[PDB]
Parts: structure tokens; C-alpha cells; sequence
């Protein structure tokens, strides 16, 4: 892993802590680690 989840990936809901640490931001239906 790149210390968090790399850019472009799914992510659990933000809620309980963005591990994409850039952001785990909602795209249409589901989370995405994204530059946002």
C-alpha cells in the first residue's frame, strides 16, 4: 500500500475515517479515494 489507499480506488464510507487520505469522496453511487 502507498501509506493510504491509492488515488482511484473504492473506499468505505468517509464516515468512518478517509484511509484514501487525499479524499474518500462520493462519485454517482459509491466512494472513491479522489483528488476532490
Amino acid at each position: 500500500g502507498t501509506y493510504c489507499i491509492e488515488l482511484g480506488e473504492r473506499c468505505p464510507n468517509p464516515r468512518e475515517g478517509d484511509w484514501c487520505c487525499h479524499k474518500c469522496v462520493p462519485e454517482g453511487k459509491r466512494f472513491y479515494c479522489r483528488d476532490q
